[PDB]
Formats: structure tokens, C-alpha cells, sequence
DNA sequence: ATTTCGC
RNA sequence: UGAGCGAAAUU
């Protein structure tokens, strides 16, 4: 990287390229050669700059262990090439299961802007978002060199991209890959399938695959369900964690116990990914032309070879799995997986449990593919004859050893027959996901989920105690190693909280920061932000604070992507989250006893509201299908027209003298409204204190809540408000 | 620019 | 060593 910083060898690099362009641009070879050609000589004259610079200045197959360094070598590329060699060729039959399912089919203007040409902006974001600092790949070349040769390589790479749609053949040089050998968290290292494969490819290649990537996300929220969290912009983790304790709890209500759950787990899934069946199954998804036509040729022939302790083994075709480390491998993983997600979820034979008016079957992440089954006697073996179907065609195998499983049964003698014959191993106290151990019984989460948080702290400040570092360190180390861990844990199960967690937990930390003495500077003065003079101590209360309140913005924005929120155990009338933001105060209902995670989350939104000594019933910001108007007799139709002419907040429809009438296009939708709603509306806006209550300027509380659309630092926002207000 | 987690 | 996607936090 020190090389590239130099000027002269900049501008010598910049006067080559050009010469080197502008010299054999004839019509017997093709931009392909030429680009290998212009690779090879930039490597060979960087070669010699390097060179003037520094001048100027396991077990084998029978299970024994081995120690030659040629037998190694053999074993592990035999085992790999035995991973890479398994190429299915029915494709007759996989035709027909494709055919059996319904499958979201794009229409023609997602195709149109999915095949426009490649131009020289969509480029221009690529290049500079490059993340830098990393590794080179096969060829040498580093993100950097071509972020700061970019005034000149756009529009020849536009060019050579051209070329790429135009014939349908990519460079030779895009194809190789080079493999490292890293061991697991948490395995033993004796095993040769313990390994993780990690692939690094050309910095070109990853900026097309970033292009199509780019491409296909922008419909990626049209083309899977909402189920699948993982790799979808603008979804979390915790979205699938508190609809499983939402489960879990409703099992463990229930009277009647017939109920299972399993988590399933892949085994090897990017890997066992047959290509014939992902091209099929894309060519299916509506994609055809120009996308399809590069796509299949980025999966012609790629090739790999494996590197360890900086040798060069020869490299193996990788006839089966989608190459990992391409930026477009998750998304036609996930595109893949939605076939199965689909199959199992039209599947009237698998049945999942109903949580009132809302049925949920199955959860999904990167392969956690999470399935809750209710009779599981005969969905378990409906759900394993589907899996092994959808292996036959596309090559998914379950780790079936390490899938666990909970059972939910009441006679002894049932639940003998049902360990019997599924292959599941029945785990009886915590099941691993997401790093969140979901518990068999709910009333221990707090036991089995926060406990070994507090122990895992005093063990892990027991590690930094012989650091000679200054305080201030030890503070900026809580922040970027401790935090976090709290964080995804409260996120993840926001419950009630004994203060003797909170009081341990400060008081462990404290003893972190003073190196085993006293403090020397006031806590509340080092708690204030840098422009008091503090450090900003962080407050593990008002994050919990923050973490709880934080669902009032998914409740207010009633999107319909997400049903956690509609997954709660209610034995009385129907939804109530949603006309409780900014809405009337309802009476004569009481949440609580079967709720676990939504009623706290209500109490601390009144406690701050009635702290800001401001009305939450009656805002600018509420909605127009909100109960306060609803109460009284209205006709449904009325909303939508101003809905979609003027809002959703009732201070632009019109309050006081503006009812229906503020702007010359209000003024023309005033007649389109129905008099005897508009009577209605007009008394209901001709009151003082109503007039009083929506015209205000609102505070910075209600625009948090209400005029942001984008969860981006959601948890930071609200932190600091409540950091300001306590 | 950096950190952590999930995969 | 050490790559990819997504999410979160500090500046
Ligand atoms: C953890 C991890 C996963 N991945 C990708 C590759 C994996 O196929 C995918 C999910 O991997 P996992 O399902 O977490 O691992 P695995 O199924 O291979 O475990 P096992 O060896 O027991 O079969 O995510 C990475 O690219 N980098 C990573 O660091
Ligand atoms: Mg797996």
C-alpha cells in the first residue's frame, strides 16, 4: 500500500496505462485478453518499481494422526475436491418440483431496469464504497489501487463491461480464487471437516458481482417473503428471537401440549448449492436476458486452488456450490432457500401452530431455519420427506447430529415413540440461538440468559486486570467490548429487571475503571457529554430504558413486513398496539399477565411521557385512522381520500377555520369529502382545546417517533433524549 | 476511521 | 493471518 502513495510512481503508472491502451486497440483479439494482458503488465511493472524502490532505500482417512507434510496436503485436497466434484444432472426432475410450487414472478418494469447497460455512475458508487485495508486477491491487485486510479479506469472498464453483456464470455483471469484454511470457534482442530473455506477472488470481479448485486437487491424485498431475516436490508436479528419466546410462551400456556420445535441446521449449505438448479430456479423467478446471460456465464467453469502455509496447490474445478465471499452468493442462496421456505409454507400437511387470527409455520435466517409444528407424529415426517426431496434435487443436506429439538407433550408414553423415530436430539434445557439461549420453560430466561452474562463479565474483567493502560482506556475498552454484548442481549429479551442486576453489573464495571481504587472524578460530571467536559460513562439504565421504549416506533409505523409484534398471547379483544401511540386514552382494558414483553414497554412510555409534562393523546403527528375519530360513527372511505391526497397527520387535513381547507388543493378535495363526515369533522376541529393541542410545534420526543421513516440509530437518538431528560 | 454480534 | 452479507454502537 506504501507504493501506491507515491506520486512520481503514480504518475508513471497513469502515463503506462495510457500508452498502453492507446497502442494495440485493434479488432483480431477481444477486451478480455487485453484486460489479462493489461493485468499482467501492471503486475510485472509494479514488480520492478518494488524492486528500484527498495534499491533507492490432522487425521487421514483411516483416523491416524499425521504429521508429513505431503500426506497432509493429499488428504485435505482430496477431501475437498470429493466436496467440489458432485455436479447433479437430472434436469428433467427439476423441472417438475419447480413446477408444483407458486413462485413470485417479476413484472415487465423490474426486468427493464434489471437489464439496463451498465453506465459510468453506477460505478462511480461501487469503487468508492470499496471497503480498503484488506487482503489482496489471487492476482495481487488491492481495493485501493483502483480507488485512486479511478480517474481513468471507469470509462475503459465501461468498456470492457460492454463486451461482457455484449458476447457473454468473462476474462480468464476472473474465474481463479484462492482458498485459506481457518479453524472454527469452538472445535477441535484433529478433524479435517473443522476448517472453515474462505475464498478471495479479483477486485474486478467483486465490483461486477457488487453491480448485480446492487441490482437484484433492489427488488430482493419483492422477490423473498419477510420471514428470512438474514442478508435483508433493513431487518434485525431480534425480529425471529422474540416471535420463538413469543412461541414459546404461548406452548407453554397452552393446556393441551402437542407441540414441537426444531431447529434445523445445514450442513455446509453454501457449499452443497447445485448451480444447474439455481440457474433454473432464477430463469423461474421472471430473470431473463441480459442478467441471466451473465450470470450463467459467472458460473461456467469457476476454478480454485487451495493455499497453506504460502504453498501453491493446484487448483480443482468447483463443478457444485456457490462460490462464498461473492457478494451475490447470499442473495441467490437466499433465492434458492425461498423455494423450500415456500414448498414447506404451502404445504397443507405441515402445520403450524395458531397464534390467534395469526398462523405462523416457520422462521428463517442465513440457514437457521427455525419450524414450529403442532401433531409433529406426522408433520415431523411430512417436513423430513419434503427436506429429502428438496436434497434430491438441489443438494441441501441437514446436519441432522447437531439439529436440536424441543418437545412439548403431556402423556409419558407418546413422547418415547416420538424421540424414536425422528432422528432429533431432544434437548431438554436451552437450545443455542443467535447466542440467545432459548429456554423450555419461560420463567428461567432471566436465569439461564442474564446470570451467565454477569458471570462471563467477571471473568472477563478478571482477564484485563495486568494492563498498564490509562483509565481512560480502560473506558474506552468497556465501550467498544462490553456494551455491545449488553446491548444484543436487551434487544434481543427486553423483560423487567431486578435493580440488583443493574447494581452488580455498575458495580463491576466501576471496579473495572478505577483499577481495583476509588473514584477520583464525579460519576455524574464524567457522565456528560464531551462538550460538559466528560467522558461520556455510559449508563446501563437508561440503555435498558431505550431498548424498552423502542418498540413504540414499530408500533406507531404499523408496518406490516414485521409480526413479532402481533405474536403476543391475548385472551380479550383484538390488536390494541396499534392505536396506543399518539392515540385516545382507552380505558377499562388491562394488559399484563399473559403480555411479557409489550406492557412494559407501554408503562415506561407513559412514566417518560408524563416526565416531559407533555399530552401523548392528542399530537400534531396522529394519525387520521386513529381512534379518536372512529369513536364517533365516520364511513371508512373518507379516510383513504386524504390519505392519498393530503396525509396521514390530522394537522394537515385542517384544524379550526382550515377544516378541509388550508391549500387551493385541499380547497378542490373539499367537496370530494362527504357532507355528514364533514359536519362531524368540523365540530370535532371547532373545539378550543382541540385547536390548542394539534397547532404546537412538536417536540423533539415526538419527531423521534413520528416524522423518521429509517431505524438507523434509533437506540441512539432515544438514548440521548433520556440522557438529556435524566 | 473503528468496534461487536449473527450467518 | 482473515474474505462476504446484514444488523447495532462511538466519534
Ligand atoms: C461464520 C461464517 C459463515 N459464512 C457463510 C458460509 C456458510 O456457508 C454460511 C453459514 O455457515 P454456518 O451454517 O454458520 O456454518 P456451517 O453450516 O458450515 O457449519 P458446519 O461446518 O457444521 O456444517 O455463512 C461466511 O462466509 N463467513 C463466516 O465467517
Ligand atoms: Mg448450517
Amino acid at each position: 500500500n506504501l507504493l501506491l502513495n507515491d506520486y512520481w510512481v503514480h504518475n508513471e503508472m497513469k502515463a503506462e496505462i495510457k500508452m498502453f491502451f492507446e497502442t494495440n486497440e485493434n479488432k483480431d483479439t477481444t477486451y478480455q485478453n487485453l484486460w489479462d494482458a493489461f493485468k499482467a503488465v501492471c503486475r510485472g511493472k509494479f514488480i520492478a518499481l518494488n524492486a528500484y524502490k527498495r534499491k533507492q532505500e490432522i487425521k487421514n482417512d483411516k483416523g491416524d494422526i499425521t504429521t508429513d507434510p505431503t500426506e497432509i496436503q493429499t488428504t485435505i485436497r482430496e477431501y475437498y475436491k470429493h466436496l467440489y466434484a458432485n455436479k447433479l444432472e437430472n434436469l428433467e426432475e427439476m423441472d417438475t418440483f419447480l413446477d408444483t410450487y407458486t413462485l413470485p414472478r417479476l413484472n415487465q418494469e423490474e426486468v427493464e431496469s434489471l437489464n439496463r447497460p451498465i453506465t459510468g455512475s453506477e460505478i462511480v458508487a461501487i469503487i468508492n464504497s470499496l471497503p480498503t485495508k484488506k487482503s489482496p486477491g489471487p492476482d495481487g491487485f488491492t481495493a485501493e489501487f483502483y480507488q485512486r486510479y479511478k480517474e481513468e479506469l471507469v470509462p475503459f472498464l465501461l468498456k470492457l463491461f460492454q463486451s461482457i453483456e455484449k458476447e457473454g464470455i468473462l476474462p480468464n483471469s476472473f474465474y481463479e480464487a484462492s482458498i485459506i484454511l481457518i479453524p472454527k470457534p469452538g472445535r477441535d482442530t484433529t478433524k479435517k471437516e473443522n476448517f472453515r473455506p474462505i475464498s478471495l477472488m479479483n477486485i474486478d470481479a467483486k465490483i461486477l458481482n457488487k453491480i448485480l448485486a446492487n441490482r437484484i437487491q433492489q427488488h430482493i424485498k419483492k422477490l423473498i417473503h419477510h420471514d428470512q431475516v438474514g442478508f435483508i436490508p433493513g431487518m434485525q436479528g431480534w425480529f425471529n428471537i422474540r416471535k420463538s419466546i413469543n412461541v414459546i410462551q404461548h406452548i407453554n400456556r397452552a393446556k393441551d401440549k402437542n407441540h414441537v420445535i426444531i431447529s434445523i441446521d445445514a450442513e455446509k449449505a453454501f457449499d452443497k448449492i447445485q448451480q444447474p438448479f439455481m440457474l433454473k430456479t432464477l430463469n423461474k423467478l421472471g430473470i431473463d436476458g441480459m442478467y441471466l446471460k451473465i450470470i450463467r456465464a459467472i458460473y461456467d467453469k469457476p476454478t480454485a486452488n487451495i493455499i497453506l502455509n504460502g504453498q501453491k496447490l493446484e487448483a480443482f474445478p468447483l463443478k457444485t456450490g456457490t462460490r462464498q465471499g461473492c457478494p451475490l452468493s447470499p442473495l441467490l442462496f437466499n433465492i434458492v432457500l425461498e423455494v423450500l421456505a415456500r414448498a414447506i409454507r404451502q404445504e397443507k400437511e405441515i402445520k403450524g401452530i395458531q397464534l390467534g387470527k395469526e398462523e405462523v409455520k416457520l422462521s428463517l435466517f442465513a440457514d437457521d431455519m427455525i419450524v414450529y409444528l403442532e401433531n409433529p407424529i406426522v408433520s415431523a415426517q411430512n417436513l423430513l420427506k419434503l427436506i429429502s426431496n428438496f436434497s434430491k434435487v438441489s443438494g441441501y443436506k441437514i446436519n441432522v447430529q447437531k439439529s436440536q429439538a424441543f418437545l412439548y407433550n403431556n402423556n409419558r408414553q407418546t413422547e418415547s415413540q416420538i424421540m424414536g423415530e425422528l432422528p432429533f436430539t431432544i434437548a431438554s434445557k436451552r437450545i443455542k440461538y443467535l447466542g440467545i439461549q432459548l429456554t423450555r420453560d419461560v420463567k428461567d430466561l432471566f436465569k439461564e440468559n442474564y446470570k451467565p452474562l454477569l458471570k462471563e463479565i467477571k471473568e472477563d474483567t478478571n482477564k484485563w486486570k495486568n494492563i498498564p493502560c490509562s483509565w481512560v482506556g480502560r473506558i474506552n475498552i468497556v465501550k467498544m467490548a462490553i456494551l455491545p454484548k449488553v446491548i444484543y442481549r436487551f434487544n434481543a429479551i427486553p423483560i423487567k429487571l431486578p435493580m440488583t442486576f443493574f447494581t452488580e453489573l455498575e458495580k463491576t464495571t466501576l471496579k473495572f475503571i478505577w483499577n481495583q481504587k476509588r473514584a477520583r472524578i464525579a460519576k455524574s460530571i464524567l457522565s456528560q457529554k464531551n462538550k460538559a467536559g466528560g467522558i461520556t460513562l455510559p449508563d446501563f439504565k437508561l440503555y435498558y430504558k431505550a431498548t424498552v421504549t423502542k418498540t413504540a416506533w414499530y408500533w406507531y409505523q404499523n408496518r406490516d413486513i414485521d409480526q413479532w409484534n402481533r405474536t403476543e398471547p391475548s385472551e380479550i379483544m383484538p390488536h390494541i398496539y396499534n392505536y396506543l401511540i399518539f392515540d385516545k386514552p382507552e380505558k377499562n382494558k388491562q394488559w399484563g399477565k399473559d403480555s411479557l414483553l409489550n406492557k412494559w414497554c407501554w408503562e415506561n412510555w407513559l412514566a417518560i411521557c408524563r416526565k416531559l409534562k407533555l399530552d401523548p393523546f392528542l399530537t400534531p403527528y396522529t394519525k387520521i385512522n386513529s381512534r379518536w375519530i372512529k369513536d364517533l360513527n365516520v364511513k371508512p372511505k373518507t379516510i383513504k381520500t386524504l390519505e392519498e391526497n393530503l396525509g396521514i397527520t390530522i394537522q394537515d387535513i385542517g384544524v379550526g377555520k382550515d377544516f378541509m381547507s388550508k391549500t387551493p388543493k385541499a380547497m378542490a378535495t373539499k367537496d370530494k369529502i362527504d357532507k355528514w363526515d364533514l359536519i362531524k369533522l368540523k365540530s370535532f376541529c371547532t373545539a378550543k382545546e382541540t385547536t390548542i393541542r394539534v397547532n404546537r410545534q412538536p417536540t423533539t420526543w415526538e419527531k423521534i417517533f413520528a416524522t423518521y421513516s429509517s431505524d438507523k440509530g434509533l437506540i441512539s437518538r432515544i438514548y440521548n433524549e433520556l440522557k438529556q431528560i435524566y
